[PDB]
């Protein structure tokens, strides 16, 4: 089950979302259980992974990953909420670009053996799950990169809410790999 374009659905009990601007080279493959593999290069812009839809406030995610990025890429729990429309990330690892660069810091949270700095950014009239919109992005960036473990979402959501970052009704929630003008490979297994 190799994807040929942006796509969503459920595979082996896991929701999957793959978004690509169609550029560069990329092969996103759905695999057994909560696993997926992706190999990419060139000048593409994409993000995809497996998880759940809808996400929940208290989900405890367990994942493993063989992550090998080259350039701007992220390995992170990724999801959205509506009313308010929010795109969020729990960045476990990343490449050459720290997504919080120049972002407004909103404190930090210690969870699952790691420490994460919290940030908020804004996207103006950009693609979203509701079409072209202007929305906030919430980030939890681990101070030390890792590619596997447990992520207790309640600790991230509550840290954000307490810092004044409101969350809406949950849309999808996945363990994603993302890249922008980067290259590399990754095999991620959720659960
Ligand atoms: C830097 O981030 C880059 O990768 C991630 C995307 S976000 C992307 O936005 C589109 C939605 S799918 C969307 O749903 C609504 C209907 S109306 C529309 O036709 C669909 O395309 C994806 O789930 C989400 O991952 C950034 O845009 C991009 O810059």
């Amino acid at each position: 089950q190799t994807l040929t374009s942006s796509a969503t659905g459920t595979h082996n009990g896991y929701y999957y979302s793959f978004w690509t601007d169609g550029q560069g080279n990329i092969r996103f493959n759905l695999e057994s259980g909560g696993q997926y593999s992706v190999t990419w290069s060139g000048n593409g812009n994409w993000v995809g992974g497996k998880g759940w839809n809808p996400g929940t406030d208290n989900r405890v995610i367990n994942y493993t990953a063989d992550y090998r990025p080259n350039g701007n890429s992220y390995l992170a729990v990724y999801g959205w909420t509506r009313n308010p429309l929010i795109e969020y990330y729990v960045v476990e690892s990343f490449g050459t670009y720290d997504p919080s660069t120049g972002a407004t810091r909103m404190g930090s949270v210690t969870t699952d053996g790691g420490t994460y700095n919290i940030y908020r950014t804004q996207r103006v009239n950009a693609p979203s799950i509701e079409g072209t919109k202007t929305f906030y992005q919430y980030w939890s960036v681990r101070t030390s990169k890792r590619t596997g473990g447990t992520v207790t979402m309640a600790n991230h959501f509550n840290a954000w809410r307490q810092a004044g970052l409101q969350l809406g009704s949950h849309d999808y929630q996945i363990v994603a790999t993302e890249g922008y003008y980067s290259s590399g490979s990754a095999t991620v297994n959720v659960g």
